[PDB]
């Protein structure tokens, strides 16, 4: 016998599946962490519908989720108000050298990542994980990021003590036995998560939502291929496939292996002639990726189909096409502001088999939030996400501003037919953008690849003041941002690369009274039409210091005669002088010695073009 007692064999505690079925290295990961965390039960997830039903029943019976009786198999979770978002301040990457993770900021305060030494992390880990799952179930989630068996896909194993995480990972990833079978004895990303509330509880449970805010820590150890997250049950902190794996770990793998992992939606757009192109777009959180990805275009004869709304993995193929896959299996979308007006296709997707977090509940068992733009019958009342009765005049919102739906992608009425194609879809344009209330026009086109990478690098967006969010990746870089820029720039030297056209948009320009100048949403189809024609080489552009913009009369504005074209499309020398001044200060402070020469040159070129105004 291979042990003197019972070794580290946790077979007696298995209530779903079999440890003997697991690949050897998967079993080692499970049993080592069972020894450390001391769960009462081990559940090896199979991904089946039967399992899912029982899981939802268990949570319902425990009071963790409530059934939304108005819809088909939809559910509501309300969280502790201390645990409502992905939390940057508690998110770290561990490497031997700090500079490999983040450039060293001249000011002593980096905006581009948060490094922790190996030594500090081991102390943090030992103060958190030993015994952390006592009295709970450790679920073993075998999951694939990307279509099962795609050459671009990567497998992880997430251990969690949260059945909410299991349910949500079933929606947001491909998970279950088929993944273990595809994995065999291959490599996998090791993902460990605990809510950090072992039984018996040391502190009061709030809203039946286990979390440990004081000890919350979301850590990434790329040199060990591990993600280790403690204390939050929410979104990007707990669903470890999404941001932690498919952006932070994957972006570093991508840099080493020649591909890209990005905070980008992917859509397919077809014109009235039946010609189709795929585009990717990087906008920061809260800047409308999900609305664009699922757009219902207002222009007649156009169609938009959704490949993904949040994450893109992209790699040049043998023919030079930049191919993109969506590594996710669902949409984890912001609920407030979602309406028939702003996202009709989301409304259709989320009425069955969807989990809602921190939205309001109507007395007939439906969902509600700010911006839903659907009146309720007189007499129908609303319970806020704080589990209190609520009325529209109340000071606070009925839904948390970061409340979410979690919905299967296959349910989207406009899901693209190649959304699971293993080879990915060929990207012909990349769009950058965010919230700029002044100075930045509706749409411009970069002059070259290098200018385009600079445009991504210089991105800024209003969220508690205008802040830099390069490539929409500020919270997500897996490694030094200067080296990420060098990696993007290097794509130009790939022989026979078919480099996408790069554009920058601004849906959010305001006039002097604070009013949006552009109606947006489905009307953004008019901007996509312009991009499409530009990729086709149409002579529809005017050169400006910032890049190309639409010629007068180039955009279809039929139906929008009240648009202030002068102000929306205006470029001010003084605004742009200040903009280059600010970008210079930011790059010098935050990137400094790690800034590639080509980014410095593009900054100088932009400065020089502005000088000629
Ligand atoms: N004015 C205007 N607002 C828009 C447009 N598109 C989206 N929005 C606003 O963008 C917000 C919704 O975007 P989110 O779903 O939070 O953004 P996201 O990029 O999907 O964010 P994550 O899922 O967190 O990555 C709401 O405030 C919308 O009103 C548009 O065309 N015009
Ligand atoms: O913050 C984002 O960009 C999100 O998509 C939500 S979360 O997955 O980070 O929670
Ligand atoms: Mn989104
Ligand atoms: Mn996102
Ligand atoms: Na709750």
């Amino acid at each position: 016998p291979p042990q003197l007692h019972n070794g580290l064999d946790f077979s007696a505690k298995v209530i779903q599946g079999s440890l003997d079925s697991l690949p050897q290295e998967v079993r080692k990961f499970v049993e080592g962490n069972a020894q450390l965390c001391q769960p009462e039960y081990i559940h090896i997830c199979d991904g089946s519908e039967e399992e899912y039903g029982r899981l939802l029943a268990h949570m319902q019976e425990e009071g963790v989720i409530r059934k939304l009786k108005k819809y088909d198999n939809c559910w509501l979770a309300l969280t502790d108000p201390r645990d409502v978002a992905r939390i940057e301040s508690k998110t770290v990457i561990i490497t031997q050298e700090q500079r490999d993770t983040v450039p060293i900021p001249k000011s002593g305060q980096s905006q581009l990542g948060r490094w922790m030494s190996e030594e500090d992390f081991e102390k943090a880990f030992n103060a958190r994980f030993p015994g952390c799952m006592k009295g709970r179930t450790m679920y073993v989630i075998p999951f694939s990021m990307g279509p099962l068996g795609s050459p671009l896909a990567k497998i992880g194993i997430e251990l969690t003590d949260s059945p909410y995480v299991v349910a949500s990972m079933r929606i947001m990833t491909r998970m279950g036995t088929s993944v273990l079978e595809a994995l065999g004895d291959g490599e996998f990303i090791k993902c460990l998560h605990s809510v950090g509330c072992p039984l018996p509880l040391k502190k009061p449970l709030v809203n039946n939502w286990a979390c440990n805010p004081e000890l919350t820590l979301i850590a990434h150890l790329p040199d060990r291929r591990e993600i280790i997250s403690f204390g939050s049950g929410y979104g990007g902190n707990s669903l470890l496939g999404k941001k932690c794996f498919a952006l932070r770990i994957a972006s570093r793998l991508a840099k080493e292996e020649g591909w890209l992992a990005e905070h980008m939606l992917i859509l397919g757009i077809t014109n009235p002639e039946g010609k189709k192109k795929y585009l990717a777009a990087a906008f920061p959180s809260a800047c409308g990726k999900t609305n664009l990805a699922m757009m219902n275009p207002t222009l007649p004869g156009w169609k938009v189909e959704c490949v993904g709304d949040d994450i893109a993995w992209m790699k040049f193929d043998a023919q030079g096409n930049l191919r993109a896959i969506n590594p996710e299996n669902g949409f984890f979308g912001v609920a407030p502001g979602t309406s028939v007006k702003t996202n009709p296709n989301a409304i259709k997707t989320i009425q069955k088999n969807t989990i809602f977090t921190n939205v309001a509940e109507t007395s007939d068992g439906g969902v509600y939030w700010e911006g839903i733009d659907e009146p309720l019958a007189p007499g129908v009342t609303i319970t806020s996400w704080k589990n209190k009765e609520w009325r529209p005049q109340d000071e606070e919102p009925c839904a948390h501003p970061n409340s979410r739906f979690c919905t299967p992608a296959s349910q989207c009425p406009i899901i693209d037919p190649a959304w699971e194609s293993p080879e990915g879809v060929p990207i012909e344009g990349i769009i950058f953008g965010g919230r700029r209330p002044a100075g930045v026009p509706l749409v411009y086109e970069a002059l070259s690849w290098q200018h385009g990478v600079f445009v991504g690098a210089a991105m800024r967006s209003e969220g508690g003041g205008i802040m830099h969010d390069p490539f929409a990746m500020r919270p997500f870089f897996g490694y030094n941002f200067g080296k990420y820029l060098a990696h993007w720039l290097s794509m130009a030297h790939r022989p026979a690369a078919k480099l996408p056209k790069i554009f920058h948009v601004n849906w959010f320009r305001k006039d002097k009274n604070g009013k949006f100048l552009w109606p947006g949403f489905g009307e953004n189809s008019r901007v996509l039409e312009w991009m499409f024609g530009r990729i086709e080489g149409e002579d529809s552009a005017k050169l400006t210091p910032i890049g190309y913009v639409p010629k007068e009369d180039a955009l279809n504005l039929k139906g929008l005669g009240d648009v202030n074209v002068e102000e929306l499309f205006g470029i001010s020398k003084e605004f742009w002088e200040k903009e280059v001044e600010e970008i210079d200060k930011y790059l010098e402070d935050q990137v400094n010695a790690d800034l590639p020469y080509e980014i410095e040159r593009e900054l100088r070129a932009l400065k020089q073009r502005i000088s000629q105004m």
